[PDB]
């Protein structure tokens, strides 16, 4: 199926702001592959430019079925020495996502199955527990996510001290009950000793995992210590650039869960390689937000964990962009059989 | 001490069965080295062929005293790339053990001493806790073991959820009291996360060690993690083919104790290499089953731990094969000064099950 | 700022004994660099011989300002194949510390500031808890240290069973109360299993760190395990000959704190290098004894920890050698703004 | 010396862009320096310098380097932007502070940072594809004229065969006594890089900089190091001392060219240097000669300073009016305090 | 067989000098285990002292047949944290070797065979090529070693540039011809770059191995590099304190041959463990000098290489202390069936 044209529409919404780039790739057949990815702002147009003048050229007229070849060719945009490597990886991820959506449709295959079809449903939690209580107190916020029918939450920490953040984590546990998944994300905020201290303080609250517990410079070796001296499993990966970066994390013994973001690292083709390596290390797979694509990627794997999304006011793109978004049935989301990503977009909202 | 002949006597005995080969190395002096090794059944005869057709040629007429020269030549049988590598290892181990017995007798030295002589006594446990209670309830099984003089038990697990298995281990601990050693064996049965769950659940039960907790493909690194995220020491090495494999285990930080099985990996010569490696990594040595050889090996090393055997039902050989077997006295077994393995084989028994 | 002469003044003092070599480096200016370092009794004269016959010829006439150059040529004394490598390392440190004291003075800069200037105040613990109770019972001793203004103690262990030594530590904790710092020092006396056992027992006594828990031959890896299987952080680095040796310790994941001794392996120049290597591994810096120098080294670093000393009956030097010794204030110490090491040696004592 | 103010003067000469950072003190001392070559993000890094860094410095003791550097380090914690922005803003401030404390102490940085030596060879970065500076032979001779010690020849863009030919040419034109480092800019496939390395084993190449693709450089360039014939150099792409420790721990490099203006300033660069000594790796430095000359000179394992042709980099040549004269490709630093450079305010405006 | 008395006889012979300790372990049987170990001169009486006051107490009345037990008990002497660890290792080694000779005699087994019996025949080379040419010119020296029947020489280097040393090595190869083994030893004298350069320079002279090429501090990694960037095998280990240290050199991929010295690190019991570690690493075994002991250690091992001795003028102890050295034939030495080390010491030379 030759490709005829890749177009891209730019978004922006407030709540400070949410942006994304809808990418579509029309083919010589009647199929149009589409997916929106990346929530990037200040660099949204340098990325859109990379897609039209750098990636577009090596795609137009190519067989959309030979993904390895196309991906191999577009992977050169990550070689530019003068710009932030992410601009090339996010652009590449955008085209790789839209293409994959096209191939699935052309094979009449939902992406969760084309990628392995381990299962068509998984739990989904919400990223909350933001400092400042912009969503109310931990009690109200936690109960709101339950009413929404979510499986659990990715509670934010890393801003206060072990003791203080330990209270907040405890408040959540008590408000939601034991029948709620609770993960904690530090965003690389703690120094190794603080994170260990915290890890031990909540050893009894049943925390799913401690996401990016320590500072950035030596996170591999440091979260490894937090992992072996702490009481809760460690998760990371979103900050890596490629599969090689997630492998190094795994080799260092720093993680239990890898949350490599495909929208940030070159698309599903890159994420599926990380996925395969995770099996050889017995490491579970996760995915930093991006529900529109994580659900399929995760579900498709025997080691996939949970899917993540934000509160409707934190992220409008997932609650409005999709009109056929499955109903949360007791925390778990079941993917349909609709080929590709199988999503129905909302063009009135798009504009 | 020239090599005149190798006699092989394999035999099966049902309890579903117990098999082994008895190897005998005759010498031009009066001496006759012998020992029974391994528990191969379906491949037993392939191993027999490797022994007489591949190993005997390099032994007959050679100086049994130059064990390294002999081991070096025979090691090549493990090079065949079209067969299971274990066949060559079990063959090499069988003959190697026999020779050591011969040299022990020629030197009028009991192996536990000729190999080191750290001590001549050590505790022994029984491998039990089988699912299905084939030996009675957990309680009855431990009591039977204590009354038999055993030091403790290597309890089976790896077949249920962390909750279930933890409950089963409690019973065992609860039924035997504190003066009893308790190790657990999952046989590579759990997924890392589950192994860790269990490990922490039995943290206050004084569990000697968690043997082979995780699945086979990534066992080294995964059990490494069960070792640092869990609460109990970890043991492995039995599934390794050689000393190198064990070294990787120790270099990975996977084990606290290595249970390299000599009968399965080239005999005492290779085991002692592994045990030497173990000392540089401060890893304690253990040995999976084979009490007729492990007692000497483990007793000779400064870092040796405990020997293992089964219930007479599970394994009839240890109890019926040896005649001058020492009486278990309150968990420990002390070796005599009898040269070599110093064992007295019961040929009425052997003759009864020869094949 | 050239060299005019190196003066050495050896002396012993009995309580087995306390020995040390005072070194003075004279400049063409009116400045004299001086410092006492070590505690090498029997090999004392051997060291002074190295200082005079091997190092002096590479310093006289040279510029003291070029620390890196003088160091690089002096390090040759560590190459001798026929003697303990410590001999050459101690001699190089003896002159290296004095030289630093000289440029410190010639720059009107107190060493803690010249070497980084992170802070100018830090806690100090006493190294006691000796088997045989040479300073009374554990209760009397901890109190004796509290009355002196010390922040805590580094308790000696490594000689008895985990249970016994665990009771000993509980005694010190129970006597001092919670507002006291407690570290334990095994001096490479335990087997890993015993160390991990002990570590779990004292888990509720809030131990700052477990210094050199295991036997020497496989210490790196063995203590890494006591770190991941145990409950308290591990410290080591004094037994190491160089920055590289401390790096291995760090690369193995063996330590939480590196206590590399400036005086035992080259001097401040080597110590500072190890400190930089530690920042890269999120490892904190400590320093085995040598308060007359450790205070300046540790105070300058952002990851610096605690300074250490001995009871006056154990080490008369730190307590009698310095006439302007800083005052302990509820466990803390503060350095003046005086150039170099800023110390006033009591010559009424050096005799 | 307390901070009284930090002034930022950025300018532009396909382009050259830098920020001249100046740190005013309570005394009459002003720590100044220009650092890095950011053009697109220039104004964002300038903003980080005044809105995020300035507050942590005004009224502080410039002497306590560790303390100041330690609080300004958080500019690198922002998860929503290139990490390089804070890193660059931090280097700018840290570099200007060093010159200040250097001037306050009457010490030239090359000596204050160690003072191993005051002289070192300097090579130029050239041999650009397209021959913008003329044929290889003429560009080599041109650098010979200028008295440079050698060149850092660009490669990584053609076949092992072609680049080897280009590199040979250079050897042919320059002679034997001329340093020749090659630079791929992470452009080769491991296999191709070994091929090139082997082919040039007799041209006496000083080192091979960033030979293989970025994604797995550590392990990959390490293989080039062991399967090839010439020493490998990398580090400029690392964000920190830790990244550099990794290249070293992996056995990837022979020389580390960590870039000071790019990763936090001299305070960070000197940490990577301490580390390197423990691995016996030599220290190099990606361009920025106005700062690298002192850093490298001060270390016992220092190697070479780098600069560009007057056509490619006007700043070094036009801004500092008292650049040392080259002698057989070697450069001697003066005893002037701090960095000792005298900017050209005419050119600045 | 019980031990009744450990007798030591200090040895001092001028050439600077050769010193050694002749240790004799007496038993209630006829047997007397005897041997002379290492070369310590000034620390000599310290070592001798450690033997009588620290080790003899743990041997008298004991069973010499229980080596592991005895060795494990003697090891504690290497625990003294206040003195060069070598003193205890050398004392431990003296006692251990003497005991092995006793058990070999009690078992009527020659050690080479009791330790393995791989072979009773191995080649021997001489340590030579000393700077200053005190043993004549290179050619003269090579021809000397050949007329003596030696199989080769261990040529000294590490003092000059790669070029000049490459020529010294060239002179030797050219004076000895190809029928000669040529190993080189830098005694940790070069910098990595210079050693690689020298290694690449001599790639055609057929050099058996490059011994301790680089400086001490980071020798493990730095020699791995010499090994992979150079052209000749690398040998080291004699500078290591234990088998763990040799295990580290192996895990780092630094050597091809391990020349761990028994008389310097705890004796045969220790060296045999290192030998076993070495087979799991496909690394060959060597032995820094001590031919009176190494001949048996190396021959017993299937991966043993070459025994080393000195020129009669560099060391008279191997040529005069052993009244019954087998004669060199075609550069190889052949061991007899005499129990233990099977040597007849020259008591004339001893008194």
């Amino acid at each position: 199926i030759p490709m005829v044209a890749p177009l891209a529409r730019e978004f922006r919404g407030s709540h400070t702001h949410r942006a994304t780039i809808v990418t579509r790739v029309h083919t010589d057949a009647g199929i149009i592959g589409e997916a929106y990815t990346g929530d990037e702002h200040e660099t949204m147009f340098d990325i859109d430019r990379i897609i039209h003048e750098e990636l577009a050229p090596t795609l137009i007229g190519q067989d959309a079925m030979a993904i390895e070849r196309l991906w191999d060719s577009g992977y050169k945009v990550t070689f530019d020495i003068l710009r932030d490597r992410r601009l090339g990886l996010v652009a590449l991820a955008a085209v790789n996502t839209a293409i994959w959506d096209a191939v699935g449709k052309a094979l009449k295959m939902p992406l969760w199955k084309l990628w392995g079809g381990y299962r068509n449903e998984l739990p989904m939690i919400a990223i909350g527990g933001y400092y400042g209580e912009p969503l109310g107190s931990i009690a109200d916020e936690m109960h709101n996510y339950q009413e929404l029918g979510l499986a659990g939450v990715k509670f934010k920490v890393g801003g206060l001290s072990a003791a203080e953040d330990a209270a907040r984590i405890t408040a959540a546990r008590e408000a939601a009950g034991d029948d709620f998944i609770i993960c904690i994300d530090a965003n690389q905020g703690y120094k190794p000793a603080v994170a260990v201290d915290l890890s031990r303080r909540i050893a009894d609250l049943n925390i799913r995992w401690f996401e990016e517990p320590v500072e950035w410079h030596n996170d591999k070796r440091s979260m490894r210590d937090v992992r072996y001296q702490g009481s809760v499993p460690v998760c990371a990966g979103q900050t890596e650039f490629s599969a090689s970066g997630c492998r190094d994390l795994m080799e260092t013994g720093a993680i239990d869960v890898c949350n490599f973001d495909s929208s940030w690292s070159g698309g599903p083709t890159a994420w599926l390689r990380t996925a395969a390596i995770a099996t050889s290390y017995d490491v579970q797979m996760g995915h930093h937000e991006e529900p529109q694509v994580s659900t399929h990627l995760l579900a498709s794997q025997p080691h996939g964990t949970i899917a993540e999304c934000f509160h409707p006011d934190r992220d409008p793109f997932w609650w409005n962009m999709i009109t056929n978004r499955p109903k949360l049935n007791n925390g778990t989301l079941t993917l349909s059989d609709r080929p590709g990503l199988g999503w129905d977009l909302n063009w009135d909202y798009i504009d």
